[PDB]
């Protein structure tokens, strides 16, 4: 069951890699953001391991969190990608610079509020680490030291940070969830 799930795994890190291809990045050995150069951006053969075990933890994560909440909408079905692609790269196609498996194009399926919900539950989860990460490090904010002005206005992982802020992360996640559907 891991390998059909693997290759909707790899389907997600493409969707994530050509949602920032289509801003106009090009691949490189830095990481940039201004300067247009990305290791994850580079082809898949040549993905660096770190960012890869860290997509592959991200994934076995996102895997036992749905499990968990109850929202199985893959491997029991079939997968779309590759032999048993749904032509979702072949539809719609972009000129910029990277890899390019041209952009994401996906009309056969819609979304429903349950999935939003386990949308809002994996945003809990993912600003949990988060403000984790921030609060043991003492980073984005201090009451103390004060590190920097503006401290994070979430404080709170989700109550104050609303979905209006992070709207990268929601539109992240509402379609990763859309082409999860979609995969089968």
């Amino acid at each position: 069951l891991e390998r059909i799930r693997e290759r909707l795994a790899e389907n997600i890190h493409e969707l994530w890699v050509m949602n920032k291809i289509e801003l106009g990045w090009q691949y490189g050995p830095v990481r940039d953001d201004n300067k247009r150069q990305h290791p994850c951006l580079v082809e898949f053969c040549k993905l660096p391991e770190q960012e890869r075990n860290y997509n592959l933890q991200m994934s076995l994560e996102t895997l036992k969190t749905l499990l968990a909440l109850g929202c199985h909408v893959g491997i029991a079905d079939e997968h779309a990608e590759e032999k048993v692609k749904k032509m979702k790269l072949p539809k719609n196609y972009q000129l910029t610079s990277g890899y390019k498996p041209a952009p994401m194009d996906l009309s056969f399926i819609k979304l429903t509020p349950s999935q939003e919900a386990m949308v809002d539950k994996l945003a809990e989860n993912a600003h949990n680490v988060w403000a984790r990460d921030r609060i043991r490090q003492g980073w984005t904010y201090g009451i103390q030291q004060d590190v920097k002005n503006r401290r994070n206005p979430r404080l709170v992982p989700y109550t104050l940070l609303d979905d209006r802020t992070k709207k990268s992360n929601k539109d992240s996640l509402r379609e990763a969830v859309r082409t999860l559907l979609g995969y089968g």
